[PDB]
């Protein structure tokens, strides 16, 4: 089965955990996958591991600062330059707090918001600019548990519902995934399998909503 | 692809619309499908149409009164008798009101509750009795738009969340589907494709929640 | 303070618990209160207790079968006959299951649905017929925890949202209350205080939604 | 009636709209009110207008940068210094986007997040440090419509639910308000009346949830 056959796909946070599991599952299902990661070194490690699994598959990797819309746009532009289009944007990157509320620093809080909310907005915005005249595309936003208490989780859910209803006219689907607690309990593959379904044409009826995955 | 290969499946309201579309899609994906319908004549018409499409496929059909837990249990028992087990219960049957609130009769309202809430509870309860010692199973509850204003929709959603968390221990998944407006606009296949994903092992991480399908 | 001064109010399930606490609080706040209860004997006991607290207050009591829309309409008609109008309908009556899901009888389940969903619909429908030409009124629906696991809770929430948006044009507010676990932990007064606020003109901006009171 | 008698209250964004309406209503109901605003000049204008209405009432005003947790903490510290305590924190300040999604600038988006999410977190965190040993307090978070499409709205809702459940042990209530479209349609007083109820002891049963005020 090849549920995402020939779908040009970007996976943010694609060097570890759910993201990396999604990269494998998407390659298995016929996608043309590119990963974004935190640093180019982490990206290159993940690309080497993917090459161990899929020696014949081309996989691009980039490390834009997700908090910079310009950097995200440049990296999206390179993917579109290679393949001519972007079919699926998976805003999967997210972080968790070290601390509970009473002890979280202003700097940690803003950093969580920066990755979990601004990063997802940036990925969605950039993917939209790329897909808006194609009358086809899927943007999947991951609403990860904040660690603090969630706040960032609910923001991505709101982002997903609002954006989905606003651009429904353009035939771009926008869908969320709210995972529970994952193993480095859900396995990462169990979340990635949901990405897979949502990216596929089997989910053509699903937009402007978020799927809870708990299990 | 055979996302529900060898899954013994019952689809309520399986003679028309979403239900019938699900019957076809499930047969295509390797399931052993049985349909329940409103009357045995409607069931036999649907079975004849399925035989036109799949001349070699065995498909059982029954017409238990969904408001009678005993009748539902008997029909579930016949399926388990044929196949030795029940893997997937799809409580898809639902009805819509003729009238808006101010004009709906007490009799129409109770009838909607009877099919849309009691019928789904009966199907879920009966499927649970059948699956409870198997440590495997999926119950999918459809929360259809009431027509009145939903009420029945939200009841099935609550039923799905409560039941799912209660029997999570038994490794039975319980999931809901809340479809939007369907064409006799979403096509029925677009809803049935969600049933398919949720019945499959790709949805192993999904339980005690409802997926909105609007689109 | 007299937050519901001269508001003609009906409280279903008004002989015990939250309902009875609401009767007292509403009388204290200047309402003209009538209670509905399960039987006329229970009603008369509650009326005697209210007279102990408020010797000068008139309080009517009725015991319509909440599952019979005709009986509810007759009892609403008597209140409107006494006072000329109905300002506030509080569909507070609800029951809980003895049993968990696997052991609940078909008869217990239908009885819970009958009181918790049909009864609330009947109260809302009857109050609407009474209030629809007044361009003023509040219907408060209580969505109580099913006891089973939810189902009835979510149905009343859906009922409240749908009905509220449908009759917003008529300047009738429809609002829900979803209480947590109450003491015969929340005290009953803590729920009744929310009824009070929602019935008052301070809640004029609140309709087609449900307030959770947990905690 | 004096629903918040002697409650030391801070209202962010208290110089206009809902905030200013809340200042008046809270003063009327016996609170000791302090307002935070965008600039000290806007604050002084609002204080002059409040003095026109309440010549004998003391009202403090501050203009901390809500995006700076240190500045918010200093201003909360001045209020606690004047009155010895903080009873009610109302994180009411919020902004709306000029632009829809496709045209919103990275700078506008971050600014909205900064006020609508970081500002509310800062206010809540600072109020918590102040109230945590008092075993009494209310934090009200306003989840305002983003303007963009939601995102900030859902983040405050998540913040409110998570924080409320985390500090329920401390007898500090945390509650949200999600207003609809307001007149400079709901009037600002209709939202402020909800703040009033939620700050009062009538809402003692309400925490870790958000009230929608639409309507
Ligand atoms: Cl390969
Ligand atoms: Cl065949
Ligand atoms: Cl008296
Ligand atoms: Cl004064």
């Amino acid at each position: 089965m090849n549920l995402v056959q020939d779908k040009v796909t970007i996976i943010t946070g694609g060097t570890r955990g759910i993201g990396f599991a999604a990269a494998k599952i998407f390659i298995d299902n016929g996608a043309k996958v590119s990963i974004f990661g935190e640093t180019q070194e982490e990206v290159d490690t993940a690309l080497a591991q993917l090459k161990e699994l899929y020696p014949e598959e081309e996989v691009l990797g980039f490390a834009p600062d997700l908090t910079s819309r310009d950097a995200v746009m440049a990296a999206v532009g390179q993917v579109a330059q290679k393949y001519g289009r972007l079919d699926v944007m998976i805003n999967n990157a997210g972080i968790t707090s070290n601390n509970v509320f009473s002890r979280v620093s202003e700097e940690e809080f803003k950093h969580i918001m920066d990755i979990n909310v601004t990063g997802v907005f940036n990925g969605a915005w950039c993917a939209y600019q790329c897909m808006k005249d194609a009358k086809k595309g899927v943007i999947i936003n991951t609403a990860s548990v904040t660690g603090i208490f969630p706040a960032s989780k609910a923001s991505v859910i709101g982002l997903t519902h609002g954006l989905g209803r606003e651009i429904i006219r353009k035939n771009i689907r926008v869908v969320g995934v709210a995972p529970g607690v994952v193993n480095t309990m859900l396995e990462p593959e169990e979340i990635a399998n949901v990405y897979l379904f949502l990216a596929s044409d089997l989910a053509s009826g699903i937009t402007a909503t978020t799927v809870s995955v708990d299990g």
